[PDB]
Order: structure tokens, then sequence, then C-alpha cells
């Protein structure tokens, strides 16, 4: 990790011992009340109880306002989808998530529907605010419910937004004043909001100086690392757990186990189609129900690990085999219920080609003894019946996944989406 990140880090809140604590080294008082939901994968919630709060007091014994001069903060956010019959309140409630103010000056980050809003106010009271708007028209957002990495950059002349460190806004702050920006940070949602808001973070920093795009981007790698794979939405990927499935190589297609047959058509997703003109997504919770399923102390699913792909048809667990006889190029996968045969494949290895931060996974068919050949990778193919699009192993990605830069927009990158309560369709 560059110096210039390490030697410049002033408040570093992560999870410790059931709690938050400062890991900068200034040691900073944090108080977490009973409200904040806590995770060992320093993830905290903020919801609409009274009590959910966290309390940072910087150390003003070592920590001076003269820092702030230039300085960055940086977080992971998970930011529910609107409510459907909720859009107008959802457009137009502004609320706090994060105030830093001492006597009506300072910074605060707050949220308004789908902007994230960071406001200078200077010790005159003249105020100035930057914001990333992310889509509610997409298909398929990167953004709506799903994790992102968020860096906030100030000096004397700009503050700037990036996003997954790429750069999204940038405001000229020339005639803001000085900046009381070392008073007590309060995590709390505090606006107009529906008891049922509430907001995911993670590896909240603050930095004393003005972070390079370089820098951020190194942030970005370095807290995308993980040995286990995600699930769509950026969390840890389980076994035990029912699935959709997402294609990041064909984003509106999804599974269906074709009526009477043992193969998946790949059909394309239905779309929102209620009132509301403000808004447009693809269906996420649609076609077959997929569950992960270890072939051999916790359900998370690593890199390499040994699998099956099942899922649920008509009340019974089905498997997704691949046929010995494989003779082509691609061919379409065998969908049928749980059994041994000499004459398909059933064991799987979960892989992460991609060099670059993402939440698609590779799928790759192995033999069912320990053996180092490859069968062929997890996709999607047209067949001839016109030409119709099927679930499907190819020997092509083989070669393709060893290709630098590593493509994602490949058919045999896959997500695992679960239900979860930040989107309702
Ligand atoms: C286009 C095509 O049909 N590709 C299939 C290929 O067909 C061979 C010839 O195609 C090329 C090629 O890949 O473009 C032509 C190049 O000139 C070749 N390059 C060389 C020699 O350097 C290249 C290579 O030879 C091979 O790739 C091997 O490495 O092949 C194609 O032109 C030819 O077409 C014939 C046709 O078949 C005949 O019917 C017709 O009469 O004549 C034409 C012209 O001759 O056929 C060739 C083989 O006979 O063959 C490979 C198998 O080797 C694949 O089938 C390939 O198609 C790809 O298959 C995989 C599954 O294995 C996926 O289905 C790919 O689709 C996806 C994906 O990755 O899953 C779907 C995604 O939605 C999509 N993402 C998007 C749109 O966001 C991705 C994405 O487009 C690509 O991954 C690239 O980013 O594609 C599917 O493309």
């Amino acid at each position: 990790m560059n110096s210039e990140i390490l030697n410049n880090i002033i408040l570093n809140l992560r999870y410790r011992d059931n709690n938050l604590i400062d890991l900068s080294g200034y040691g900073a008082n944090v108080e977490v009340y009973d409200g904040v939901e806590l995770n060992d994968k320093n993830q905290f919630k903020l919801t609409s109880s009274t009590n959910s709060e966290i309390r940072v007091t910087q150390n003003q014994n070592i920590i001076f306002n003269s820092m702030f001069l230039d300085f960055s903060v940086s977080f992971w956010i998970r930011i529910p989808k609107y409510k459907n019959d909720g859009i107008q309140n959802y457009i137009h409630n502004e609320y706090t998530i994060i105030n830093c103010i001492k006597n009506n000056s300072g910074w605060k980050i707050s949220i308004r529907g789908n902007r994230i809003i960071w406001t200078l106010t200077d010790i005159n009271g003249k105020t100035k605010s930057v914001f990333f708007e992310y889509s509610i028209r997409e298909d398929i957002s990167d953004y709506i419910n799903r994790w992102f990495f968020v860096t906030i950059t100030n000096n004397s002349d700009n503050a700037k937004i990036y996003i997954n460190g790429k750069l999204e806004s940038n405001i000229d702050i020339k005639d803001i004043g000085e900046v009381i920006a070392n008073g007590e940070i309060i995590f709390k949602l505090d606006g107009d909001i529906d008891r049922t808001q509430f907001i995911w973070m993670k590896y909240f920093s603050i930095f004393n100086t003005e972070l390079s795009q370089s820098n951020i981007k190194e942030i970005y790698k370095i807290q995308s690392y993980s040995e286990y794979l995600k699930d769509f939405w950026g969390n840890p990927l389980m076994y035990n757990k029912e699935y959709y499935m997402f294609n990041a190589g064909n984003k509106n297609s999804y599974i269906k186990l074709k009526k009477d047959s043992s193969v998946g058509e790949i059909l394309t997703r239905s779309k929102y189609n209620q009132n509301s003109n403000y808004i447009n997504y693809r269906n996420l919770y649609i076609g077959e129900k997929f569950i992960i399923r270890r072939k051999s102390n916790d359900d998370i699913v690593r890199k390499e690990d040994y699998i099956y792909l099942d899922f649920f048809n008509s009340n019974r667990e089905w498997r997704v085999y691949a046929y010995k006889d494989f003779k082509e190029e691609e061919k379409k996968l065998f969908l049928a219920n749980i059994y041994d045969s000499n004459e398909f494949y059933k064991t799987i290895q979960i892989k992460e080609y991609d060099e670059q931060p993402t939440y698609s996974c590779q799928l790759l068919f192995k033999k069912d003894e320990e053996s180092t050949d490859e069968i062929g990778l997890i996709g999607i193919h047209r067949f001839y019946e016109d030409y119709k699009n099927y679930f499907c192993i190819s020997k092509w990605y083989l070669k393709e996944v060893k290709r630098k830069p590593y493509n994602p927009n490949l058919g045999c990158n896959w997500q695992f989406i679960p239900k979860d309560e930040g989107w309702i369709e």
C-alpha cells in the first residue's frame, strides 16, 4: 500500500471484537449505540431507530483543524432501491447519513433518493455541495442496492467525488472559506425518512491529504480483494442459499428450464411495468432458483472450491451436468434429478479469472477424480434449431479467460442474486 495513503490516514474505523474502533494510530473515541448492526465483514447498518447511531470524537489533542485544508473521505455504501409505491418520497426527501459540524461549520454526507451529496460549510455560513447521481432508469444498475466505493477529495480549489476509482463529480470551492472539520462525527439517518429506511456502510476512513486518482484506484483494489466469491449485491457468496443467476455478458438474459426438456433456455428479463415513467429496471427475481452445494467452519464459497450447481424444479432439487461425449466447442448443459452417471460430469470448480474488482465468478467443469484436466466453462451460446440461446459448456472460454486484460463481457461471467430486503420488485 502506497506510503502517500498509509502515512496520511487520520481516522480508520474498523470492526474489532463486536465493536467499531479507530485503528489510525491517533486513538479517536468511538461509541456504537445499540441500534447499529455490525458484522465481522466490517459492514454496519444505520436504521430509522433513535439508537442507530455512531459517535466518533476525533482526538483534538493530536488532530488540528489545519490538517483538513487538504483531506479525503473513503467508504463503501449499499443504498436500497426505492419502494415502487414510494417514488415521490424517495426523489424529494434528503436525509443526512454522516455529519461533522462544529458551530454550524464542517462537512456532511447526505442522500436524496439516487444521489449521494457532499456539503462543506465554512465559518461564514457559505456552503457548497457536490453530488453523485446514479440512474434509476437502467435495465441493470451497477449501484442500486449494490456495494460501491466512494472517495471524496478536497483541496483549496476543488472537491471531487470518485465512484469505484473513477471521477464522477468536481466543483470549484475557491470561494469557500475556513471549514471546521475536526469536530464530532455522527453516523445517523437524519431527515424525513420512512420507518423502513436503512443504509449499509463499510471501511469509513479519513485522510489528511488530497488522494490522487492512482491512490484511490489502489484503495479500491485492496478493499475489493477477498479469498471468497461475492454475490450480485457484493456480499459473500454462500453455500445452501437460493440464488437467481445473472450473466455479466448478457445482462438482460436469464435461465429457464425448457418445459418438458433437460436444457436451460436463455430468455429476456421482464421490465418494470407500473405507472411511474421516472423509473425503469429489468426484474432480477426471475428464472430458475439455483443453490450451491459443497462437493465435500462457515458456509462461505471460496475461490477454487469444488461445488455442485443445483436448482429447484417442481418441489425437487435438480443438478447441472455436462455430457462427457463433448466433441464440439460448445454443448447444451444437461439439467436433471440428482444421480450418478459415467456419462456426465457433475463436479464444478468455482473460479475468479478477473484481476480487477468484480462480483462475477466463473464455473469450470472438472472430472470426478482430482485431475488437472479442464472440460469447459459454463456460459451461453446460440445453437441451430433459426438459432436459439442455451445454457452451455464451452471449450472456447478456456483460452478466452487466459487473455489479458480479462474481458468482463465474456458469457462465462456469472453473478448470484439472492432475495434482498433492499430490492423489492
Ligand atoms: C462470432 C462467432 O460466431 N464466434 C464463434 C467462433 O466462430 C468462428 C469465427 O469467429 C471468430 C471470432 O471469434 O470472431 C472469427 C475470428 O476471425 C477468429 N479469430 C482468429 C482466427 O484469430 C476467431 C477464432 O478462430 C475463434 O474464436 C477461436 O479462438 O473466430 C466465425 O467468424 C465463424 O463464422 C462462420 C459461421 O460459423 C458459419 O456458419 C458461416 O457460414 O461462416 C462464418 C464465417 O466463416 O465460425 C468460426 C468457427 O467455425 O467459434 C468459437 C468456437 O471456437 C465460438 O463459438 C465463437 O462464438 C462465441 O462462443 C461462445 C461460447 O463458446 C459464446 O457464445 C460467445 O458469445 C458471448 C459469450 O462470451 O458468451 C455472448 C455474450 O453475450 C457476449 N457479450 C456481450 C455481447 O456483451 C460475448 C462477447 O461478444 C464476446 O465474448 C467478445 O467480447 O460473446 C460467442 O461469441
